[PDB]
């Protein structure tokens, strides 16, 4: 199936050439780009006039959480690749969350629509299973955290607080009307931006 193939092909490419899709894999710069792509994905969610409110959040294992009260990634099984149209976008290159997805360890997808909760599980790109219901909700949107590859990334390997409320800040600035929330579990310390 020509489509595994190539996604594989893809994967493969950004974790031997982390450089070319993330940025400086020593010096931070690429681990913060990692939380800036998934945000910026919610951020186009916003700008269609569907999310209202993104949480960034900073976990206490070292992995950051990115979640909108947006639509909720499509869910149906594209009739012409054989999975969940989420699964497409996590995985088929063009940066794109296809990057992220590859350059970390693991990922883990929820995504609230039509009256479903859906969840996946990712690691180093590849999905455990298909997508999958777990439960009924109310509620819609989509949340993707994230656990980055400490075989891609060395030296700064922490998030950083305030390289990333620098950025939503900016973020917030550019998309008027976003709401964007950071919270750090390591301390308690959060923000709220929102201008305009
Ligand atoms: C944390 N958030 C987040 C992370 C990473 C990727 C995405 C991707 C989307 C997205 O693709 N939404 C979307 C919604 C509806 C339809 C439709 O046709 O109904 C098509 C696309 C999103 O909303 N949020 C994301």
């Amino acid at each position: 199936d020509s489509s595994s193939i190539k996604v594989l092909k893809g994967l493969d490419a950004v974790r031997k050439r982390p450089g070319m899709y993330i940025g400086d894999t020593d010096d931070g710069t690429g681990l913060h780009h990692m939380v800036f792509e998934v945000v910026d994905n919610a951020i186009d969610e916003a700008l269609a006039g569907h999310c209202k409110e993104i949480i960034v959040t900073i976990h206490a294992d070292n992995s950051v959480s990115v979640q909108d009260d947006g639509r909720g990634i499509p869910t149906g099984i594209h009739p012409e690749e054989g999975v969940s149209a989420a699964e497409v976008i996590m995985t088929v290159l063009h940066v794109g969350v296809s990057v992220v997805n590859a350059l970390s360890q693991k990922l883990e997808l929820v995504i609230q629509r039509e009256g479903k909760i859906h969840r996946q599980i990712y690691e180093h790109g590849v999905p455990q299973a298909p997508l999958a219901v777990t439960g009924e909700t109310e509620k819609t949107g989509t949340m993707v955290r994230f656990w980055p590859s400490l075989e891609t990334f060395t030296n700064v390997t922490e998030f950083e607080y305030e390289i990333l409320a620098k950025r939503l800040r900016e973020l917030s600035f550019l998309n008027s009307g976003v709401s964007i929330r950071l919270r750090d579990k390591r301390d308690g310390k959060e923000d709220h931006f929102h201008y305009e």
